[PDB]
C-alpha cells in the first residue's frame, strides 16, 4: 500500500492512473535518518485513507532524473498532487504537517 516507482515512466503512468485521488510523492533516500523516522506515519495514513490517497515513494538514488526534475535537495521532500495540480510541497519529516495536508486535500 505504498508503491515505489521505478522511473519517470512508472511515475507518469501512476499519476495518470490516479484518477481524482490525492497523490503524495515521497522523495527519500535509504541513508537518510529523517526518512526512516517518518515512514511509520506514512504507512498509517496510507492505510487509513486507502481510497482517497495514493502514496508514491521515489528513491532519489535510483531515480536521479526524477529527483532532478523536481529539484530535490532535502530528504524527505513531499510533493502533493491532485488532478495534475501541485497543491502543496515541503521538506522534512514533520508528521503533523504531513497529516494536515492529507486531510486538507482529500
Amino acid at each position: 500500500m505504498v508503491y515505489q516507482v521505478k522511473d519517470k515512466a512508472d511515475l507518469d503512468g501512476q499519476l495518470t492512473k490516479a484518477s481524482g485521488k490525492l497523490v503524495v510523492l515521497d522523495f527519500f533516500a535509504t541513508w537518510c535518518g529523517p526518512c526512516k523516522m517518518i515512514s511509520p506515519k506514512l504507512v498509517e495514513l496510507s492505510t487509513q485513507f486507502a481510497d482517497n490517497v495514493v502514496v508514491l515513494k521515489v528513491d532519489v538514488d535510483e531515480c536521479e532524473d526524477i529527483a532532478m526534475e523536481y529539484n530535490i535537495s532535502s530528504m524527505p521532500t513531499f510533493v502533493f498532487l491532485k488532478n495534475g495540480v501541485k497543491v502543496e510541497e515541503f521538506a522534512g519529516a514533520n508528521a503533523k504537517r504531513l497529516e494536515d495536508v492529507i486531510k486538507a486535500n482529500i
